[PDB]
């Protein structure tokens, strides 16, 4: 570890779900229902999922209730026991959506979302099995335009803090493998803001006629289907052609790609793909264009 004390104290602070006070008097009603008077544990555990349908949440409830200084006796065995089947077959799920609590707050409040979505954020990113090009267009989907590089920031956050927390949601070997995923994930931030600087000196954003959000998403399946770049650009080539001459919205495409990480592609045969046909287009539109 081997010298941090980890822990640990504060799990109410980490429950997202509701609010200071709401989330106060829920706590209240199970430490009133009750330890202080030795009650009786069965469907009050229907009353702990009602209160928290999150297993993250139901957990850092629990976590607290064994806070009360009792503290006797087989209580503490039935509060504990409840904990490990709640947690079981789940740790890495639980304990991801805990130790990034506070990093989905802070972000949260930063990029006005709501916390518990970016929990569930850093929890797909862990344990989903889509590629790195379909985790950044989700991203893009489901939190915006303005949030996508924010997104990642907060992933990277939130992996920082889980791999220091006293109980990770993964292991050493797991861990590798999200790190590579996040580089991966940062390689197509790079391209992203390649792109996007192609696009400002070609002006094919000012006029409003084209989406940036729409030309990236072009370029992401561009990444993914090397093959179909021509068909990709179709719909993009229909609209710029009222104020810009085919090969301008090629270059842009290929010169994004020429200078942009290598690996965002299944492989360099599948980039030598992208890169010939792009330049196919750009080469047999000059020659249309001068001729005549």
């Amino acid at each position: 570890s081997g010298l941090v004390p980890r822990g640990s104290h504060m799990s109410q602070e980490r429950i997202l779900d509701g609010e200071e006070d709401e989330i106060n008097h829920k706590i209240f009603d199970l430490k009133r229902t009750l330890k202080d008077n030795l009650p009786l544990d069965r469907d009050f555990i229907d009353r702990l999922k009602r209160y928290f349908k999150d297993p993250s949440d139901q957990v850092l409830a629990l976590r607290e209730l064994l806070n009360e200084k009792d503290l006797t006796a087989e209580q503490v065995e039935l509060l504990t026991k409840i904990i490990n089947e709640i947690i079981s077959g789940s740790e890495k799920s639980v304990n991801a959506g805990i130790n990034s609590a506070i990093q989905a707050k802070l972000f949260g409040n930063k990029m006005k979302l709501e916390p518990q979505l970016l929990r569930a954020c850093y929890r797909g990113f862990i344990m989903g099995n889509i590629s790195t090009t379909d985790q950044y267009i989700e991203w893009l989907g489901n939190f915006g335009f303005n949030h996508r590089h924010t997104i990642v920031n907060f992933v990277e956050q939130s992996l920082i803090v889980d791999m220091d927390s006293e109980k990770p949601s993964c292991n050493a070997y797991e861990f590798g493998f999200v790190l590579s995923k996040l580089i991966a994930i940062k390689m197509i931030r790079t391209s992203d803001v390649i792109f996007m600087k192609k696009l400002e000196s070609s002006s094919l954003l000012k006029d409003g006629s084209l989406s940036a959000e729409q030309l990236l998403l072009t370029l992401l399946y561009i990444f993914q289907y090397p093959s179909e770049s021509e068909q990709i650009l179709t719909s993009v080539i229909e609209v710029s052609r009222a104020s810009h001459e085919d090969s301008v919205v090629y270059q842009t495409y290929l010169s994004s790609v020429n200078e942009s990480p290598h690996d965002i592609f299944k492989s360099e045969s599948e980039r030598e793909i992208a890169i010939n046909i792009l330049r196919e287009l750009v080469t047999s539109a000059y020659k249309k264009e001068l001729s005549r």
